[PDB]
């Protein structure tokens, strides 16, 4: 499930997200489980960490865990899952 | 996953939640998958669907995925997936 990068940011933080898969890795929601992670770009993944806090901690909580759906939506389709 | 019945809500909006187990569903987040839902008491199932609003929408949808994470942390833990 760590072979998420390279796939599109599921998190999209507007203004935060910088959009470029090459980016991407398999962020972890705050050793714990894959499942419980989202696609996330490097500046989304450092933003819902709160390394960084361009935006409010609700909201960015809010994009990390539908970030976390899509993903998990993704593998479902995909047979990852 | 279903089987999610008589178990303590995952969703626990303040003031809406009703704390009673014996309420609990699997709801689903909005044929969605059974992964991608939480265990939910009547009141906090009804309010993530909207079917009342007593509180902000961001914030209800926030509970509801947190609950989603927190079900699926319950799944991993108990052998369920
Ligand atoms: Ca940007
Ligand atoms: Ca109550
Ligand atoms: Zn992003
Ligand atoms: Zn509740």
């Amino acid at each position: 499930r760590k072979a998420a990068r390279g796939r599109e940011c599921q998190v999209r933080i507007p203004g935060v997200c910088n959009g470029n898969p090459e980016t991407s890795v398999l962020a972890h929601i705050r050793k714990p489980p894959d499942l419980i992670a989202t696609i996330a770009c490097s500046a989304c993944h450092d933003e819902i960490d709160r390394r960084t806090h361009f935006v409010d901690a609700g909201y960015a909580k809010e994009c990390a865990l539908e970030g976390m759906a899509r993903t998990q939506v993704i593998w479902l389709k995909e047979g990852v899952i």
